[PDB]
């Protein structure tokens, strides 16, 4: 542990939450009218160590989407149920516009072909209510029951105007990427749920720290996801975490994260701690602009880096 | 006019045909059983002059679907009731695995995402009977009221099974590639039951005939087809009618063709004659083995070639 | 034939010609002095119908470098000497950024990396320079012995600059693409000599005219290429001629013709004229917009559409 | 510190080196002479502790080429002497066939266009015989002053040879990728020497734990790479090193490596060790059969992985 005192750590969390405040950057995604309602100045930063010790500042308790930062955790869920090989059988594990690479797999679990396909991995054969129950049982394990919502308005609106998650159903259908006997629709139905869920910055940082603490929630102490899964996980968001930007991400921050839409990030600081940043305003790839600085100034300033 | 003698003429298609007889190769579409049912064996050559003049032999009068020949017919259809401009605002005119060009357009009318964009102009806000009856009573002019049928069994396993024509129309609904109000569904629904019309190589020969005639049909005199639409048909003909083979087609015999997956070869020798070779064996790149075959040794014999 | 009268012909070329000159757009090439050097207000349209009578209005008596337009050329002899199956043993016959197509060949005799190797096809085992000298003779029957000049200036200032065609030619030497035995070096001195010849455009509508009469030299009668060695060079430019313009050029023009970097567009109206229009401002694509203007204008005038 | 007793874990290294013993497959490199001589069963792994504690088993002082594990070791140099922000104006930092990204940069310092690069930006001015004396000061301080070599075989057989690296350096000139005034032909010269230096494993893997050792050579002491520009080596290696196979490596294995042609293996873990596995025999990525089995072996035994 490099943490020593926990107490001027938190005074540093909140002089680089300030920092990252300065930057108005960015535009609010707006293709559902769920995600333009929101407002540009929010902005949260929610810790939660190893140990259980918390600190938040700004807007943690505001609920939000988890969207594409529920990737790296139904990809856990599905190796925790069915391990590396089962589940790679059906998607890379590699960061290659395009929906399948030269073996006709979903590149890797981080974009929407590869959790597509992971979703029809999870507890199948059971219909999408105890599917989805099944999930948010877990999603509330990794969190330490702390807060796992659910937003129908979005999806509807992310069911309704998601015309590409469709075409990508259809073409993964037809390369035959699912499991025999899938029904596609009922996938993406689950899909979009998963996308849907619910988190605020102190229930995400919470299951980033299970993430970080080896799949050992630090709330709870309970052995919530497999060691195998927790690793595989950590290496797919350190490499394919952040869309388009995940490339610079691991030179220049190096560590595993995850980003979403909504403009969370969810981050993972392994053997350390758990954090989501949140803002709205996202940059022309897809990640909140003051996450993004924030995640910049805390591995230059605590020499966080994978190799430091 | 090049074809001195017609009788000494069709004395040599003859021999042509019974070459082409020979080649065994290929392999019957086998994807749903309205391909697999057909006897690799039947093997047709139909011709129509532009004189009005006919000579058949072999399987000429049994019916098979035009799957992709319908492609350059709705093409030309949908130019003739709306002009060159209109039309290349939705599709591509090059041939350039992939969806959309670079400028998000199909490639060109003659792959399925351009076929698809080209249904979707033709007899806008009526609904699909009409839109049917509208490019029936269209494709009956080009035959001369000879044979113009239809498949239902076809239809339904086309739709039932094309996945990737699905994906497709999605895709396209995504990057706004359909006039607004485009209902997508109904339009693959119309794309399908083009898809199914059946012809025999006595009637198709007659329709390529009008292409090869200025858009006259050369049997009724009637005027069928806009010079400007017969003039695109033919170049995108000339240019992507034969599937990844467009290209070596184009530069060993260099006449507008356009194949289809139930082994039917529409052939085109503008200010001549119209053709119609159907053998359902198809080589590796989609194409009727007999038909290809006859297609260069006609040109090697009677130097029909674009530049002879 | 369809010219009736050549005298009120030519009254359509010249007032095309004059529509064609107040297009002042464009970009005079600069990448070597040489070529920097030309007026943007050259302009000239020089014609050689296959039965000898000629035509020019303008700047047709300045010399200018063929460069690329010499690619068809030197494909011509190579088919001439060789036949088609030789030849493209070495390169493709298709319009498909990168030097090789899937089978490690250059995609077409008119890409730079396709007319290397072409280049390295010409009379093999003798040393360039009686290489040169048989292309010379070669190029002085198809203008029948008119200008056919070199520009040792560009020659110069094409190999001391061009890094691109070494990369091209040290990479077609690593995929073998070469015959073996091949001076690579020695082979980009002779391709950077005959994109160094000079013409005026009333030699190159010569040397256009012979490519429209059958290889057959309009105004000497001679024969210069075989019927096989015109048909291929005529299909590939009217599929690879324009850069990547060729597409739009084969659907809306429909002619053989090869443009280069000096403005020249090398025109071919098959057993009707051979033209050769200059002006020395390209536009984006890399052509004579006057040319590509003219080009456009004398087919909507006079329907000379392949398919009209 | 993860070893406690390091005479028990040399006992498992020695294991593990016999497990991938059994392995024979592969297929030694061949393309010059100089690698076709190595014998297929020649095998060895070698280890440096960051304490300097040291271990060797099998054919650890036969010197081979470090090939493209050289190329770490030149980045590092660089960023060493120029930082950060300088190298990567010149060279990307991405796993992106090609020689040039989106950018016109090279993707990334492992792959050969991004090396020469490298290779261009190191002791600028100064010519070629105190370039490679300044690296070789360098590279003789990581190993502790122990076995670096030279192969003049293999420098002239590369450079008479390596075509695709002249096709690479003519390219990269062209897209203007070399500081101002750069001899690009003795910068390939440069390249093929700094490819052909010499190591065995047993001075290779204190070069590896230097690397492990935040830039300090574990066995004299001295500090040798800034800590910047170890960070970047590593996270490179993480990504960049393994050829084709990075992706896996660093899914399955997650340690900074980088494998060479001659069959080297060099292997980090960060804050513990470093390491050189050798045996010439390649599998279809280019990588050391026995020492992929090897790291495969050494991670899922002691726990190694990045993220464990
Ligand atoms: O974006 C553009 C713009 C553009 C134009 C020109 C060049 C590049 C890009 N134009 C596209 N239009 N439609 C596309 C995809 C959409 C998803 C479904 C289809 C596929 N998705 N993935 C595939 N993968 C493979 O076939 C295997 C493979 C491909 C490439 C290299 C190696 C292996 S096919 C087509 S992209
Ligand atoms: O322009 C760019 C930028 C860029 C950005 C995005 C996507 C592509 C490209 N970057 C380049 N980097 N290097 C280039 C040259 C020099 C090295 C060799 C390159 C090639 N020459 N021939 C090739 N063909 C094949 O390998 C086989 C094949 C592959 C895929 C499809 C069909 C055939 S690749 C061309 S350009």
């Amino acid at each position: 542990s490099m943490i020593p005192d926990f107490m001027s750590f938190t005074s540093h969390i909140d002089e680089l939450y300030e920092s990252a405040k300065k930057q108005s950057g960015g535009k609010v995604a707006d293709y559902i009218p769920q995600l333009a309602k929101f407002s540009p100045d929010l902005w949260g930063v929610s810790v939660c160590t190893v140990d259980g010790q918390r600190h938040s500042t700004g807007d943690t308790k505001v609920p939000f989407c988890l969207q594409s930062c529920v990737k790296p955790l139904k990809y856990a869920i599905a190796v925790n149920d069915l391990g590396t090989e089962y589940v790679h059988r059906y998607v890379g594990k590699e960061p290659s516009k395009l929906f399948l690479n030269e073996d006709d797999k979903p590149h890797n679990p981080m974009v929407n072909a590869g959790a597509i396909v992971v979703t029809s991995l999870i507890k199948q054969g059971v219909n999408n209510a105890e599917k989805f129950d099944y999930v948010m049982q877990f999603l509330n394990k990794m969190a330490g029951n702390e807060y796992v919502g659910f937003s129908n308005a979005t999806f509807q609106s992310e069911r309704e105007s998601g015309d590409r998650n469709f075409a990508i159903g259809y073409y993964l259908k037809e390369k035959k990427c699912f499991p025999e006997g899938t029904d596609m629709v009922g996938i993406l139905d689950f899909y979009f749920q998963l996308c849907s869920i619910e988190v605020t910055c102190e229930s995400a940082s919470v299951m980033a720290a299970t993430l970080a603490n080896g799949g050992f929630c630090p709330i709870t102490g309970e052995r919530v996801l497999s060691p195998e899964a927790v690793r595989n996980t950590l290496s797919l968001m350190h490499s394919c975490g952040m869309y388009d930007f995940s490339g610079q991400f691991a030179f220049h921050v190096g560590l595993p994260a995850k980003s979403g839409v909504a403009g969370g990030i969810l981050l993972v600081v392994p053997n350390v701690m758990g954090m989501m940043c949140w803002s709205p305003p996202l940059d022309k790839m897809g990640n909140s602009v003051k996450g993004i600085h924030f995640c910049h100034d805390l591995v230059s300033l605590c020499n966080f880096h994978n190799y430091d």
